[PDB]
């Protein structure tokens, strides 16, 4: 029943907390200015230079961003195991569900690390300016911009981590995934999750009408950004032959 649904949510939050060391709550405390939390800002190359001692260029900035994805995939992968059902799927689907979902979680989760002015980096110890990123030489300039455009529209909904824990699981468990051998299992797990989420928003955000819908609408955005990253990667890989991707990451693209 409703009580049963309310339990899965707490289980999901708990794993969320356990899996991901930087929370929205923590990211927001560093950004809000609440002492120790405040981070080292980087807005020009000189800030970076010192920002290294403290905490091409666009390429060294990029490894960090791609690496961040790698660090996140490891946490996301651990988290998926945490969700009810996922470990009982055909091991080929776990892999698939993850291969297509990790990227969409990265950008959902990357929003909690930013405001219109920038994104937090390095476990929250720095802050890098959305302008400085735009400033970077093309094709790299372009990459962060659509993330922030999502982030802001996305953060606008004012979701706490307890809400994301369920949502980032609504994402992973997609019956819409390509090459999935057993869709029926997944769409049943997602039904519990979607229902947990529906309730979670109606309890935690009762004075916000149709947040559940408005939120699920925000996947269309998530998908568009991923395609852009892939398109950018196609160009980056062809132009920057001397760059490598992390195996784990090369796997989420082929």
């Amino acid at each position: 029943e409703s009580a049963d649904l309310r339990a899965l949510a707490k289980h999901l939050y708990d794993s969320y907390i356990k899996s991901f060391p930087l929370t929205k709550a923590k990211a927001r405390a560093i950004l809000t200015g609440k002492t120790d939390k405040s981070p080292f800002v980087i807005y020009d190359m000189n800030s970076l230079m010192m920002g290294e001692d403290k905490i091409e260029v666009a390429i060294r900035i990029f490894q960090g961003c791609q690496f961040h994805s790698v660090e996140a995939v490891q946490e996301i992968t651990e988290y998926a195991k945490s969700i009810p059902g996922f470990v009982n799927l055909d091991l080929n689907d776990q892999v698939t569900l993850l291969k297509y979902g990790v990227h969409e979680i990265i950008y959902t989760m990357l929003a909690s690390l930013m405001n219109k002015d920038g994104v937090l980096i390095s476990e929250g110890q720095g802050f890098m300016t959305r302008e400085f990123l735009k400033s970077l030489r093309k094709p790299f300039g372009d990459f962060m911009e659509p993330k922030f455009e999502f982030a802001v529209k996305f953060n606008a909904l004012e979701l706490d981590d307890s809400d994301l824990a369920i949502f980032i699981a609504v994402i992973i468990l997609s019956g819409d995934r390509p090459g999935l051998l057993n869709v029926k299992p997944i769409e049943d797990i997602q039904d519990n999750l979607l229902q947990a989420l529906e309730l979670q928003l109606k309890l935690n955000h009762p004075e916000s009408s149709q947040l559940f819908a408005k939120l699920l609408q925000k996947m269309t955005d998530l998908r568009q950004i991923v395609t852009e990253h892939v398109q950018l990667l196609q160009v980056i890989k062809k132009t920057e032959t001397d760059m490598s991707l992390h195996p784990l990451l090369q796997e989420i693209y082929k």
